[PDB]
């Protein structure tokens, strides 16, 4: 039972890892533009 219940974490796990990988990547790289209009709104 207790080796079923680990597999079928790793399962819905690995269905969520594209999913929360791409959506922090996309994130990050949104806050990277976001404090660089930040700065480049501050510097005109």
């Amino acid at each position: 039972q207790k080796r079923q219940a680990r597999e079928q974490l790793i399962e819905e796990c690995m269905a969520k890892m594209p999913q929360m990988i791409e959506n922090w990547r996309q994130q990050q790289q949104e806050r990277r533009x976001x404090x660089x209009x930040x700065x480049x709104x501050x510097x005109x």
